[PDB]
């Protein structure tokens, strides 16, 4: 067991091995909070990420064990991946916190859609990592749920990591998520992801929030008025009377030609967001489809774009005692075994 310290940065207070020195915040949000350090033990910079109030109710009990769950499983490339784990509790009675590890990214989305306008080039391989680590996700049977510009980072050569998943079941900026989460479908596809896909791409070529609504209505309401109301095939699918009859009342609205919307943008480029941003969940592209599109032509290798190991998530269906969550989270942080160090971090 190492040796830890204790220190306060932004008001809250953090306990780490003491091979973790120069901690400085990175951010404050509802998934944790969020600091920077210098791992001395590897030379590198990490993202070390303290679970908030893990076992406060069953609740956040489940979603922290969730959290631990999904992030051990995820070794893949362009895919957060854990370097280590830990708490300071001596023992499962003690247990209370939970600190996660990963490599720091030189830079979120956010950052690099406002410091450059990016080439074609740059979209192609920004975008083409993001459904190769999503091929990846869905291989899981994972939704991610939460892609967006914050939860997507590059280091100095381009290469993207896929960061915090989205943690709800049955702030948080709204302008990527797919329509029928806002209406509470309650069976959702996979495409939910790819539809935040498009909203990405789409900023990655234009520079600008393809849907930056005010609220949870005026989200909506833009949506319509890119991709049109819902078509008769559409309808068929929603039992609701006054449901239909609240979208007839809608003033109709056609979809609008994307070729105009995206004028200048690859043609190969406008093709894919029109598979991508499309209303009905069904007929979305899928991750592994949009991956042979010809738009990643110089990018694609069909060998090399893996797929994840079976992930057992039969503890979402489970109604547990909070002690019970608890004491599971507990034998995970005990039993979790770092990564090997690369082959390019060692020499002769
Ligand atoms: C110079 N570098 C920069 O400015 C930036 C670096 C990053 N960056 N790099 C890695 C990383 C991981 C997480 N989350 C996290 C974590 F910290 C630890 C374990 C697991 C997880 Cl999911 C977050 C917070 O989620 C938004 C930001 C992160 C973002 S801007
Ligand atoms: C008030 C206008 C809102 C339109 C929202 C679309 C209605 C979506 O509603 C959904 O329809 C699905 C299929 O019938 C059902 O499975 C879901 O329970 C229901 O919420
Ligand atoms: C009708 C109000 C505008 C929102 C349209 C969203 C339609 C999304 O598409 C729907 O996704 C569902 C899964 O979530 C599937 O069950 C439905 O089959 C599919 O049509």
């Amino acid at each position: 067991r190492p040796t830890f310290y204790r220190q306060e940065l932004n008001k809250t207070i953090w306990e780490v091995p003491e091979r973790y020195q120069n901690l400085s915040p990175v951010g404050s949000g509802a998934y944790g909070s969020v600091c920077a350090a210098f791992d001395t033990k590897t030379g590198h910079r990490v993202a070390v990420k303290k679970l908030s109030r893990p076992f406060q109710s069953i609740i956040h009990a489940k979603r922290t064990y969730r959290e631990l769950r999904l992030l051990k499983h995820m070794k893949h490339e362009n895919v957060i991946g854990l370097l280590d784990v830990f708490t300071p509790a001596r023992s499962l009675e003690e247990f209370n916190d939970v600190y996660l590890v990963t490599h720091l990214m030189g830079a979120d989305l956010n950052n690099i859609v406002k410091c450059q306008k990016l080439t074609d080039d740059h979209v192609q391989f920004l975008i083409y990592q993001i459904l190769r680590g999503l091929k990846y996700i869905h291989s899981a049977d994972i939704i991610h749920r939460d892609l967006k510009p914050s939860n997507l980072a590059v280091n100095e050569d381009c290469e993207l990591k896929i960061l915090d998943f989205g943690l709800a079941r049955h702030v948080a900026t709204r302008w990527y998520r797919a329509p029928e989460i806002m209406l509470n479908w309650m069976h959702y596809n996979q495409t939910v992801d790819i539809w935040s896909v498009g909203c990405i791409m789409a900023e990655l070529l234009t520079g600008r929030t393809l849907f930056p609504g005010t609220d949870h209505i005026d989200q909506l309401k833009l949506i319509l008025r890119l991709v049109g109301t819902p078509g008769a095939e559409l309808l068929k699918k929603i039992s609701s009377e006054s449901a239909r009859n609240y979208i007839q009342s809608l003033a109709q609205m056609p979809k609008m030609n994307f070729a105009n919307v995206f004028i200048g943008a690859n043609p190969l480029a406008v093709d894919l967001l029109e598979k991508m941003l499309v209303l009905d969940s069904d007929k979305r592209i899928t991750a592994a489809q949009a991956l042979a599109h010809a738009y990643f032509a110089q990018y694609h290798d069909p060998d090399d774009e893996p797929v994840a190991d079976p992930y057992d998530q039969s503890f979402e269906s489970r109604d547990l005692l909070i002690d019970e969550w608890k004491s599971l989270t507990y034998d995970e942080v005990i039993s979790f075994v770092p990564p090997p160090l690369d082959q390019e971090e060692m020499e002769s």
